[PDB]
């Protein structure tokens, strides 16, 4: 494959997801309330149209959608415990155009990706009733 | 290529290694902060060894056996005196943890690489290590 993952970021609970690469992220939704609760992934992958659906279904949407030459480049949030779960309690991206977020209202461990060089081409994690882990596959 | 970070602050100035054909070794030299860096690597056929960071700290060196390669960087970084330093640096590499070195907390940054490894170095350094960031490649 010659696939370039970092992350997971957030806690050991939950059921393992991975996505794997896409040739276009379309849009990202991050579902959000006191803490990450989800994220959808709407994608092309080859050339057929997908949405994922990781994490839970609580909170409040939140989406992203990327314009034509609009890429994800960055990365950053916060882990920390929620009722006895360790999860993301806030989630941000930018992309070459804009900022997004951070989402969520809890504090917790921070972590952060900048890319210097390259971009988000998908994502892998671990997801219950909340999102627990959230990583990122790179390409140039 | 693919870039990620730096963490750290914007002092010092600018140090980019690009990235190695392999890591020989890893040597952070650190005291209450990170001061330096040096990274032994192959390119091309050559060894190459570069320093980043400044003179002062005590060493502790990483040195990489055959098919072992670096797989994380865990760290923080802050204020250090007027400076936003590198307090912490840590490594993993597939068969073991380093540190972190240093001794001044500040915020955190991790990077576990699931699939890939780190194949070089850029940043800031002067007096202290400022700023790191790391190439990766699959
Ligand atoms: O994020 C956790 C939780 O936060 C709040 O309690 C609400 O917004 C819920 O909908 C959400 O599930
Ligand atoms: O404004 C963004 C903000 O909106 C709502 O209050 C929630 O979904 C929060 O989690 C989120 O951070
Ligand atoms: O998502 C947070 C939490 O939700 C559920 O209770 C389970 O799936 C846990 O394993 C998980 O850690
Ligand atoms: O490395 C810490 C510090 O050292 C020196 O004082 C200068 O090179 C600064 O620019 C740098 O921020
Ligand atoms: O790390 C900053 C500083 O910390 C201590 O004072 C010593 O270990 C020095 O050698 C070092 O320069
Ligand atoms: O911070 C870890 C590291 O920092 C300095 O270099 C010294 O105090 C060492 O003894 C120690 O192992
Ligand atoms: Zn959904
Ligand atoms: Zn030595």
């Amino acid at each position: 494959n010659g696939a370039i993952k970092v992350g997971a970021w957030g806690g050991n609970g939950g059921s393992a997801f991975d996505m794997g690469p896409a040739y276009r992220i379309i849009s990202v939704k991050i579902f959000s309330g006191d803490v990450v609760d989800a994220v959808d992934v709407t994608f092309t992958y080859y050339g057929k149209t997908e949405t994922r659906h990781f994490g839970g279904s609580g909170g409040t949407p939140h989406e992203i959608v990327l314009q034509e030459g609009e890429y994800l480049v960055g990365m950053k949030g916060e882990f920390g415990n929620y009722h006895g779960v360790v999860v993301v309690g806030k989630l941000g991206f930018s992309t070459n155009k804009k900022s997004y977020g951070p989402f969520g209202n809890t504090g917790g461990t921070p972590f952060s990706l900048p890319i210097a060089a390259g971009k988000i081409s998908g994502f892998f994690g671990r997801g219950g009733d909340f999102i627990d882990a959230i990583g990122v596959y790179l390409e140039p």
